[PDB]
């Protein structure tokens, strides 16, 4: 048993899909939103989400396992994945709120961070937004990879930091896909060169040496998701 995590699936009424194991939305006791995903393997990534909790990350609400097909229940995000959303949804955010939205994520990070998880797909594709807009961080991607990745397979803190600067490039060009003209060979290549993303138009300078900084070619001199986030809230203070 998984405690007070289960879930009756009476209590669930079913509504409408969201996208396809498969996810759709309902609402669990008539009461509340969720989303929930229809299928050990499977199972693992439940056993994760009952031991991580954060205001920015997409909160596990429980699981069905005593029926096939097994079911995971998360909080629902009204205005769906991030990317859609800076593409599709420009007409309900400022530029003021773009640097929110990196905070959001770096809190999430940070939190993750300090549990010493890795997130290994840090992506705005894998961030979702509420109905207020707030986003939240759920779940080869070589164009969020640091050289180590692509060349070594070497995952630490350090390529969740880079892929994290990546993040913050996508959210101030609205969505683009990074390295928008190169194939993803042609990516690798020419960030093992040095090679690296040019400042978006709506990122002041401060904005992209944030950014810029999570991409050293050394990963040991790229900052923390801690030293991020008092970063990200100086320029806060300061552009605001
Ligand atoms: C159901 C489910 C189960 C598990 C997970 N796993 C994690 O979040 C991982 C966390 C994590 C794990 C480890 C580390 C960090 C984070 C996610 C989900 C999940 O898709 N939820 C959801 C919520 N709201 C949604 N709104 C829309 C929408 C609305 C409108 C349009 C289109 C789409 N789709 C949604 C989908």
């Amino acid at each position: 048993g998984y405690g007070s995590w289960e879930i009756d699936p009476k209590d669930l009424t079913f509504l409408k899909e969201l996208g396809t194991g498969v996810v759709k939305y309902g609402k669990w006791r008539g009461q509340y939103d969720v989303a929930i995903k229809m299928i050990d393997e499977f199972i693992e990534e439940a056993k994760v989400m009952m031991n991580l909790s954060h205001e920015k990350l997409v909160q596990l609400y429980g699981v069905c396992t005593k029926q096939r097909p097994i079911f995971i229940i998360t909080e629902y995000m009204a205005n769906g994945c991030l990317l859609n959303y800076l593409r599709e949804m420009r007409h309900r955010f400022q530029t003021q709120q773009l640097l929110e939205m990196c905070k959001d994520v770096c809190e999430a990070m940070e939190y993750l961070e300090s549990k010493q998880f890795l997130h290994r797909d840090l992506a705005a594709r894998n961030c979702l937004v509420n109905d207020q807009g707030v986003v939240k961080v759920s779940d080869f991607p070589v164009r969020w990879s640091p050289p180590e990745v692509l060349m070594y397979s070497k995952f630490s803190s350090k390529s969740d930091i880079w892929a994290f600067g990546v993040l913050m490039w996508e959210i101030y060009s609205l969505g683009k896909m990074p390295y928008e003209r190169f194939t993803n060979s042609e990516t690798a290549e020419h960030i093992a060169q040095g090679l690296r993303l040019y400042r978006p138009h709506l990122a002041s300078e401060k904005v992209y040496t944030i950014m810029y900084s999570c991409w050293h070619e050394k990963a040991d001199e790229r900052p923390t998701f801690k030293i991020l986030l008092s970063n990200i809230l100086d320029v806060m203070d300061e552009e605001s």
